[PDB]
């Protein structure tokens, strides 16, 4: 995939192949992100159908084709900023001691002689965590998984139409059964003047979306840290922090993102008119030469680091302090408990959008 993004940030930085429009360098990609004007995220329905949602004439539809993802202003405000504090320094600061004792006692059912810690950290920690902060309960560990993957399989195609499975109705019967447990944030959506298709869309997404792109981030991280041998290295000169950061841009999680033309707008050299799907290529900007020195070289005291892997402009992750959080102490303390690693086998997640790995299997040495 890099070699081609080089050539194309080279040649066509902005590339039409007469079905949709694909950006590769950093400039043109930020300037789609933050210019929400013209590059609209309303690809899901949301602003067409918010009358008859707020009205209640439609009843059973797909709760994720209504969150602020998918919306313009001043819809996303009204949206988002129920929740833009929702992972506050304060909040975050109480929780460190929650992250590290969880996982701590992840790390310690791992056996040194062989495991997945995929399965073993990777995967439960996010779970965990965005349990304990929402105050949704965690009951069938393997449902919570499978609600984690579908959610971010059909985030990551928007606009195409998928019909509420077996399992996707589980999520949303769970989710209705279990909002009077809900803390702060989840109080003050369910009391909102959204429909309850939205409340559900909102929970879901702050629930779930999550999962998989921070577990990816941890499961990169390990490999990075491992491949380019920087494991003694981020634990002398401390560079954890700085590390991550690097492995958000070189490994990034989520590696595109989509917009649409709501009118006829310049990008670059090129002139895209009205309706046009535009897939932002950030795993590609985020080596683009003019902005990363020695881009496709892994640097783990890069610094200033200004990746696009959390997005940019009024949709930059709401999430971001909280994986990054996440990920720093999975990483410290996966560094200090484990002496080495040797990685035995791995099986990458089978996807375009999310890029992470489904099983990371290694073998430890303690102390
Ligand atoms: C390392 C993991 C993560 C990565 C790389 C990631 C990446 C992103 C990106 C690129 C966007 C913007 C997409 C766009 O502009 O179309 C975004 C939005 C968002 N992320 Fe994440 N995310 C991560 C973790 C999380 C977590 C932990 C949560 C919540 C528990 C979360 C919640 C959200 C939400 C709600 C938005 C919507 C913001 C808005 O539309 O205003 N993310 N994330
Ligand atoms: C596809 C695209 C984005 C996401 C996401 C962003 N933040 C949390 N999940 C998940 C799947
Ligand atoms: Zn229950």
């Amino acid at each position: 995939m890099y070699d081609w993004f080089s050539e194309m940030r080279k040649k066509d930085p902005v590339y039409y192949d007469g079905n949709i429009w694909q950006v590769f360098s950093y400039r043109y990609t930020k300037e789609v992100l933050n210019n929400f004007s013209k590059f609209s995220s309303d690809l899901t329905g949301y602003h067409e159908r918010l009358e008859d949602l707020r009205n209640g004439k439609i009843r059973f539809d797909i709760p994720t084709r209504y969150t602020m993802l998918t919306s313009d202003p001043p819809l996303h405000d009204e949206l988002r900023s129920m929740s833009a504090d929702i992972f506050s320094p304060q909040k975050l600061q109480t929780l460190e001691t929650f992250i590290r004792e969880t996982t701590r006692s992840l790390l310690d059912s791992i056996d040194p002689r062989e495991d997945d810690i995929v399965k073993k950290l990777a995967v439960p920690l996010p779970i965990i965590v965005i349990s304990k902060i929402l105050g949704l309960p965690i009951e069938d560990k393997e449902k919570f998984k499978e609600w984690s993957d579908l959610v971010a399989f059909r985030l990551g195609k928007p606009g195409e139409i998928f019909e509420l499975g077996k399992k996707y109705l589980e999520l949303i019967g769970y989710v209705k059964d279990h909002l009077n447990s809900g803390t702060e944030v989840v109080s003050r959506v369910v009391n909102s003047n959204l429909s309850d298709i939205e409340k559900l869309g909102y929970i879901i997404l702050l629930l779930i979306a999550g999962n998989e792109t921070t577990t990816n981030l941890i499961s990169n991280s390990v490999i990075d840290f491992t491949r380019f041998n920087l494991w003694q290295r981020i634990r002398e000169e401390n560079l954890y922090l700085k590390a991550i950061e690097e492995a958000l841009r070189y490994s990034p999680p989520v590696m595109r993102t989509v917009r649409k033309t709501k009118e006829r707008v310049k990008l670059g050299d090129q002139t895209i008119e009205e309706g046009e799907y535009v897939r932002v290529w950030i795993a590609s900007a985020n080596r683009d030469e003019e902005v990363f020195h020695d881009g496709e070289k892994f640097i783990p005291d890069r610094n200033p680091n200004p990746h696009l892997s959390f997005g940019s402009g009024i949709h930059l992750c709401l999430g971001a302090p909280l994986a990054r959080l996440e990920a720093r102490i999975a990483i410290e303390e996966f560094s200090k408990r484990f002496r080495h690693i040797e990685i035995l086998d791995t099986e990458k997640v089978p996807n375009e959008v999310l890029n992470g790995y489904k099983r990371l299997v290694v073998r430890l040495k303690s102390n």
